[PDB]
């Protein structure tokens, strides 16, 4: 019915592949730390990892009503932590830039008057924050505690 | 208990991230499909898509029992296809070549006597070699009919 901004579709795919790697690195991530008994740290990530999912959804759904072709696009390796502060560091870097991303993309959208897509994904982009904020707060506290005496309270 | 074979592991991680680039693939070749009202090719897809997941649940179990370390390593882009000859194409591609991969892995298995991993990367190629058929099979008839009279059946 309506063939959209190609630049937007291009955006779209973009933060679609973005996406797709959280979803991988969340999901090998939840299952190390579930691994090691880390109830809490394996349930945010594991719920991220759906939530991401979600995000997945609505930016496919969004290329093919603007009668965009899912593409993709070089993803990128891929960062698995070897313990629990450089997991989530990685974590960090891939949601900052992909909030980058977002920020850019938002302001194209708008731009040239797509307000649908602009509008999904600042509702995105606010999901981003959250979570970043809550990793910020994490890797503040293994910093002033220390990694055995942040994880031995996980416990 | 039983730190394993470290190119075993390092199999099992190659095998991982073939397992994950799959799960993408499908989930969008599945959601594409379905947006062109193809029920039985997303049907297919999408089950398939939750196999390859489950693989790369065995896998990343394997690893971790071990004490291997999941690490991905570049997947690599990533073929999405513009029509259901081309996805089915590079989705075989994917296929051929991820067997291939078990094949070397499950030789090595044995070679080690890591009988374990051995016996699930052979179960896990059972799997791939059917849908490799199912896909051979598809191919053939597109072309045999001609793509436009092989989807209007599916119709
Ligand atoms: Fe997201
Ligand atoms: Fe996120
Ligand atoms: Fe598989
Ligand atoms: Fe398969």
């Amino acid at each position: 019915a309506m063939k959209g901004d190609t630049k937007v579709i291009n955006y779209l795919n973009k933060l679609l592949g973005n996406e797709l790697v959280a979803i991988n690195q969340y999901f090998l991530h939840a299952r190390m730390f579930k691994n090691w008994g880390l109830k809490r740290l394996n349930d945010v990530e594991y719920r991220e990892s759906i939530d991401e999912m979600k995000h997945a959804d609505r930016y496919i759904e969004r290329i093919l009503f603007l009668e965009g072709l899912p593409n993709l696009q070089d993803l990128g390796k891929l960062n698995i932590g070897e313990d629990v502060e450089e997991m989530l560091r990685s974590d960090l870097a891939l949601e900052l830039d992909g909030a980058k991303n977002l920020r850019e993309a938002i302001g194209y959208a708008d731009s040239v008057r797509d307000y649908v897509s602009r509008d999904m994904m600042i509702e995105i982009l606010r999901d981003e924050e959250g979570h970043i904020d809550w990793l910020e707060t994490e890797l503040d506290l293994i910093q002033k505690m220390g990694l055995q005496n942040y994880l031995q309270a996980q416990i």
